[PDB]
């Protein structure tokens, strides 16, 4: 049992968009853009959705970079991220009532407020290389198991 979500990076030459969550699921941290699927709606539809959603841009073309299995002990459905990232957007990015967006030069990630996992697959991301990850989760701050690897087809 996994239910989809994803995730979006806009990452151009020398800084990366991150938004400061600001209610429900991961709030209090910088992360992408993204959430669920809906039905009815494509992966690569729902992440353009919810980009358009937090920040108020869009994109001409979204890439696949990676993808992400979570498991949170105790919780039945299994979390599918599908990650993408971007160079291009439309407009300006604007704080939503979820996210609160703000550029990162790439040598000041602020992983230490950000989901633990992002500090394994956050490099291979900022190395434009692809990748799968597993991570297993007791509660939102410690991972007791992962696994992480570069692939060819996301
Ligand atoms: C559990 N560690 C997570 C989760 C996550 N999510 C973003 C998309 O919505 C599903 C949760 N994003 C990152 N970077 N790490």
């Amino acid at each position: 049992a996994s239910r989809l979500y994803t995730l979006v990076l806009v990452l151009q030459p020398q800084r990366v968009l991150l938004g400061m969550k600001k209610r429900g699921f991961g709030a209090g941290r910088w992360n992408g853009f993204g959430g669920k699927v809906q039905e009815g709606e494509t992966i690569e539809d729902g992440a353009r959705r919810e980009l358009q959603e937090e920040s108020g841009l869009t994109v001409d073309a979204l890439h696949k970079v990676g993808q992400i299995v979570f498991e949170f002990v105790g919780e039945p459905e299994l979390m599918d991220v599908h990650v993408f990232c971007t160079d291009s957007i439309q407009g300006t990015p604007v704080e939503s009532d979820e996210m609160r967006p703000c550029w990162f030069q790439l040598d000041q990630i602020p992983f230490k407020d950000m989901w633990p996992d992002d500090s394994y697959w956050f490099p291979l991301l900022l190395q434009k290389k692809k990748f799968h990850g597993y991570f297993k989760f007791q509660g939102q701050d410690t991972i007791l198991d992962y696994t992480l690897r570069e692939v060819d087809t996301v």
